[PDB]
């Protein structure tokens, strides 16, 4: 059994949906947001919310699960594609990068929602060529739909990425799901062995170095003491096996797996100062800067629409009860 009501979200329209175990709220106005996910059996909130609509306004990529299209830093917001050269606005002044894309605090429609015995369905899309300063800035008619479901214990969501343009263009998405995360109580986990080296503005050098304490990060470890703001590569590509960050919860018991699919080849896991209360393990298709690196797109993730066609990236959060 599952449901989807239309609700007011800090006075912004917003569509709850979901079924037994789980329950979402979306919020096409803020960047297709999805600013609350909570585990019905257990009624524990696993995202952190904005206290106000202004306080979201102020950080949009801190709560809730912000959209990054693309994800993290261009320096100097300048890179070329195929001879031609591109400049994106600087909005990271102090370490003078663009940052984190173009579509998390923009408006996005419901293209559809959809309900059977498979679970429920919402779906959100935003056409680039209808933004007109984006187009100053990324003059391509991309298109990026959202598809949702909660089937089971399962969030699934899935970006389909769409050239409808004349021109080939690069791309990438990455999320910057901020779940609460308890510094005395909780735990996590990521499959990755190896992170890229960053520069003082956060931008990749091109070098990859060992994680040291990898095995405390496979199996679990706390992070108290420990500010992250790092740039992890996934294991997956080079050992295969999982693609994911788990957070346990000590004391309700649950464990949160956010699984996301073969392109999905770098995870950022950021903390702030790690007295916040929160942590964002953010799956990306391409690490911070690719468009500006060359090394091949087996590692850096870098993928390339042709007028006409379309890609879908997949990723999943299930709450585990044990």
């Amino acid at each position: 059994a599952n449901f989807i009501e239309k609700i007011t979200y800090l006075g912004t329209p917003a569509i709850k949906a979901g079924n037994e175990h789980l329950e979402m709220i979306v919020v096409p106005e803020w960047g297709s947001n999805v600013i609350s996910l909570v585990d019905k059996t257990t009624n524990v909130q696993l995202l952190r919310e904005p206290e106000t609509a202004e306080s979201f306004h102020d950080t949009p990529t801190l709560y809730g699960i912000p959209i990054l299209f693309p994800p993290n830093r261009i320096s100097d917001g300048t890179f070329s594609f195929r001879g031609r050269t591109y400049h994106f606005d600087i909005n990271e002044k102090d370490k003078h990068n663009h940052l984190h894309g173009f579509l998390y605090h923009e408006k996005w429609n419901v293209v559809t929602t959809k309900q059977t015995d498979e679970g429920v369905i919402v779906e959100t899309e935003i056409d680039l060529s209808e933004l007109p300063h984006v187009q100053k800035q990324f003059p391509h008619h991309a298109v990026v739909r959202m598809t949702y479901t909660i089937k089971e214990n399962t969030l699934f969501k899935h970006a389909t990425v769409m050239n409808k343009g004349k021109e080939a263009f690069p791309w990438g998405i990455g999320y910057h799901t901020t779940f609460i995360f308890p510094a005395e109580s909780s735990l996590f986990s990521l499959t990755a062995d190896q992170q890229w080296e960053l520069d003082e503005r956060l931008l990749p050098t091109g070098k990859l170095m060992d994680v040291p304490y990898k095995e405390a990060l496979h199996e679990g470890m706390d992070l108290r003491h420990k500010q992250l703001d790092d740039v992890f590569l996934s294991s997956y590509q080079k050992r295969g096996g999982e693609n994911q960050a788990v957070i346990y919860h000590q004391h309700a018991h649950i464990s949160i797996i956010y699984k996301a699919d073969e392109q999905f080849k770098h995870w950022v896991v950021y903390n702030a100062d790690g007295k916040q209360g929160y942590l964002c393990p953010e799956p990306y298709t391409w690490v911070t800067n690719a468009v500006n690196l060359d090394l091949p797109s087996s590692l850096t993730g870098l993928q390339v629409l042709e007028p006409g066609e379309e890609t879908t990236a997949k990723s999943s959060i299930t709450i585990e009860l044990n």
